[PDB]
């Protein structure tokens, strides 16, 4: 059986965000994890805690470690020890399912279905003509016939965000609110029934113009409502949830089942949404899912990240018999995804699936100091 | 008038989960700051994201930085963000307090009191007072100890081994009583002169806990901290309700937000607080503001470093709901005294803060030189 | 360091509702504090019991005074003991920013913003063509393009009022609703969503026709309503608020963190409303505002009273992250106010900011007492 | 048929707590109210606002009047409002009672008994029964003292000393000990044969009141009086869940709407209740029998002036939930009877009003002769 040998982490110079962590063992067996946001502190918080904790260890004791790397602060919240945790989790998954020839999806307890429907979220590139950020801004009719016509059917925008920095999230304007909603009408007016529309606030606002803006949002019909006020205290939540015709998406934000069984006690949440590399892994996700089920929510695991993130939420968008949706960026699977991978997630009609092979079925592509400016760091 | 011209971190290898934080501005003035714990977590964490959001500012736009430094992850608990957050708001404090030629304890709305009774959390020195071994062993003498220089209140930890046998979910009954010793000796000893609050470090779930709760209903302990996890803090009503001591929490739990949760529950009776992991001074005095609203008095954490062990009797000066405020004997009367220009007084059990405006103390001139210091910078 | 001498009351003849305090140190320091409404009940107590507690000691000591000054009785509400005791706490925040050189919404944590937006209630002129009471009384519309042309783009009115004498608030006919309704009519015509409509109801109704007028005003897409039932029983709020488009403004009549505790437990307030004159000073209010921000509120600081009062509250309103308006009367401000004070809170583009200086940043105009018929009492 | 014609306000200087007021008819009938604490702020009260809306009206419209002065401000407690409006009140009843030839309590809906239980509130004397003293030192001797007169019960208050030192949120162990000797005192004199109620005079927070409420578990306790402050009542069953003797709250809450707050806790066991702080008896009649509908008794307060005592007298004859009415024999044997026609009469350990018609006293005709009375006047 495996040992732990050595632990690296990457942080790629071009995108300053993206963590990538390699687990080896012995055996010669390697892992890939992956989180986002926060790169140095998630790093920094892996050679100067987790990986003194993991090396010597079996890479199979996946719940053991888990556990373990659940260290005496930032428990609570998706802070960088809990981004550092989930990575170093993923990994370890990928070395599970290279030492036993089963992809992720069959660790978790098998495939449901081959594919998952995915949506469009729609941000601009990092660094195309896919400049779907400014196209929901100015042109978003012309954004939702386009996404139709690759056969994408749900999208997902966030054009409140503007509004928020003036007032600290307590105050939008009747006139602003209206000119927020033209995006709205204008895809209403394109393709009609035919598209789910998603929005997203980031967090931004507080509790009267939140209500203000979803009593505005009923006419439209949308699909959910995510983060429509910061998720600290959930107690604040059935407030909106009552006045929202739309379902409460609820929360990339937040972190392992004992975060999200203080969201499924609001009676408030419609969507259970999660960020593997932010939530505590797989395993926490794996959990967090099957938890959902049980109260009758549907989950959407959350990309717009890097590439191994979208991979292994998935191979969970595979497994997971509640599984709904599975997010992924069209600017980003045809942009800069291509050439930092072996593999990528494979979309077609609207759907995605992942990459064929045991564990992630991707590897980072054995290239990629040199063709990438790339930090690295050992133990 | 002032702006932020340098953000500095020091790490001293001597005591590897201890930060230092420097905040320089433009006229020369420089506020302190600590956090403990994941030291290079919180600074990097701090050159990464929180400088730049620092530098040029007035630093006297202490509640308009505390909600800017807020970022997008972390906000929820006591991660790195938090601790690095909480760092860069004391010396903010502190920067406020020389600009105006103000002690800390007055920027916060004035003393209510010019001591406050300190409790000696019974650890051991880093790098005589060999008080966790006094605990364990010798509780009668240690005790006796303490009431001679009168501090009438310790914390202690017996429970502690126990628990990773089991993950926290079970203690023996013989084990259990064997834990019970500690406060037999003491009950001897001391009797009614002394308070023993039990400290948990959050190490039990919630059946073992609940027994154990039962059996230390005899000995009329002060308070019972972090029994549970406080991670979904539901299940923490289930514990008070079965408890004779009040339960103590969290040093764990950090913002206005996650002490809303907590007063929620019911379920508290002592307020607990670390300003270098909750959210720095100005969540601190807001949630002790809140903590009175509901009866309940708030006793800041120390067992950390001189400078929030500092930072935290200005809190307990100035809230008129201050229970107590930790302090370490092996700390203060050791390894502290070589590190900063001044250091809170123990004196008859009570504690107050150095004189002069913000915190009171610098580090020492020649730290560089004394300590192994890996330092960080940043700047315009 | 300071030692308290002297205090003094000031009861003008001509506004007979306002009462100043002078709070007098060794070191010649003045503090100025005021307050609104029984003003000789309010000086009564403070010459009575208040005085001799202070007298003698630091009035940098804020908090323990604000403690100490809490009596026996009279605690729950904003009786004459709590304005009393509001008057003495705004004076000395006044000594401790003079001792200091530090104008007061420092010594509150610093400023979030140069301005805030202002809202013009319209009220009538003290013994002017703002006469804004039957102005929105008869002439709404008008009223409404006058206060846009100025930048105001915010109004607070109170039409109900008329109604309520005959039944005591328990009855309100179906066609004087519609009446009373007319000005809501006239400014939607007028401006439309250029401006938001306050509506204050001064506590006049119970709980039938408070639904009734809700319900009638849904169409009009209300910014607040305002102390639409009596705070006297706050578990009789979430009755309202369920029916209620507009979120409740929750009250003026309220006193300390303890009053507002009562309010965050109904889960029924959108904005918590405070008037730091009743409720217990800027000591209470600080943490009453720091409070309202944990359950996503905003707070919104009353006016319509004396000009130290909008001064102390503008301070205030530039420390509170979550503040949201600053209440100010334009009859007030151009009007009556000018005279009294050394400086004001200057308004300009529908924003209102503090006084330059130390403390409030005014003080009484040396000539006061020749000015005005001035009862002053000393102890 | 009648109107208000003057409104007298009368301050004697040697009672400064005090305040009388008279309400004088055109013919020439004149009422008898009171109210006790901020004698000053009261009057100054009844003066700017509320003679002016009295002044000309029928007096016997006690309802509508009682409506009418409840003004925009201090409606949700005992402030200088609602102490003015409480003494107008009260003076209100006795002119509907002499108009009428009636005495008060008939006119609440008749008496329900003819005298009620006294209980002996242990104050020392204004300006022998030295019984706070007493209680402090030599508790059995006083204890055995009111069981020859027939009085079986008392309220005490020695835990009162212990809450300056720490804000209420501290007691020490032996501190406690020591303020439980009162107790065990009178538990060897008297033992069975005494109720002892303690007065906590809202003085505590909650870790320290549910600590001391542990401790007099022992010693069977009749009731427990306002054991912390009564500002937000959400706090009570907290205490309430952990206390042997059920709550008795609470004499600084107000009107119907302090009572609904108070009763939808769950958490009394006495309405408590004082005529001249809560919005007269007006208030006080229907806070009485909302109380019945929840089981609850209510026990009125004095301590106070001697008017307050006997409009108490005629609410705990009237009321069928009535359980005691307190009173204080240093003061009835003491300074009130210089002052007025005629006194409530003590006999064996129970209390009934003086006859005639309203509360059945004046103020002694002669009062501003042997008094020194700071008077003031308003009139049409
Ligand atoms: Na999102
Ligand atoms: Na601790
Ligand atoms: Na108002
Ligand atoms: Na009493």
């Amino acid at each position: 059986s495996l040992k732990i040998t050595e632990i690296e982490t990457l942080r790629p110079e071009e995108f300053p965000n993206l963590l990538w962590v390699l687990v080896h063992t012995d055996e010669g067996i390697t892992g890939l994890g992956e989180t986002f946001y926060g790169a140095c502190s998630a790093e920094a918080y892996i050679h100067e805690w987790a990986a003194n904790r993991l090396i010597g260890e079996d890479p199979l004791q996946i719940d053991r470690h888990a556990k373990r790397l659940s260290g005496y602060l930032g428990f609570r919240s998706a802070g960088a020890e809990m981004r550092g945790n989930s990575a170093l989790d993923i990994a370890l998954w990928d070395i599970f399912g290279k030492a036993t020839g089963q992809p992720i999806y069959q660790l978790l307890g098998g495939k449901c279905r081959d594919t998952i429907r995915t949506y469009n979220t729609c941000a601009g590139p990092h660094y195309a003509r896919y400049d779907d950020l400014n196209a929901f801004l100015h042109r978003a009719d012309e954004l939702a016939l386009d996404l139709l016509d690759s056969g994408i059917t749900a999208m997902k925008i966030w054009p409140f965000d503007p509004y928020a920095e003036a007032s600290d999230g307590y105050y939008i304007s009747k006139s602003d609110l209206k000119r927020a909603l033209e995006p709205f009408e204008k895809i209403r007016r394109a393709v009609g029934d035919k598209m789910d529309v998603m929005v997203e606030f980031h967090s931004l606002w507080n509790l009267p113009p939140a209500l203000q803006i979803a009593e505005a949002l009923r006419e439209y019909e949308t699909f959910w409502h995510e983060d429509p006020i910061r998720m600290d205290s959930l107690s604040s939540l059935k407030r909106y949830a009552e006045r929202s015709l739309a379902p409460v998406c609820a929360s990339e934000t937040l972190a392992t089942r004992w975060g999200f069984r203080d969201l499924l006690e609001t009676n408030a949440a419609g969507i259970v949404m999660l960020d593997i590399s932010w939530c505590g892994g797989l395993s926490e996700a794996r959990k967090i899912a099957s938890m959902a089920e049980a109260w009758h929510l549907p989950v959407a695991p959350h990309d717009c990240t890097g590439p191994v993130v979208l991979t292994a939420s998935t191979h969970l968008s595979l497994n997971a018999p509640n599984a709904l949706v599975q997010e992924s960026v069209r600017a980003f699977y045809d942009g800069w995804y291509r050439d930092l991978v072996t593999a990528l997630p494979t979309v077609k009609d609207g759907h995605i699936t992942v990459p064929d092979g045991p564990g992630l079925g991707l590897e980072l592509m054995p290239d990629i100091r040199e063709r990438l400016t790339i930090a690295v760091r050992n133990t």
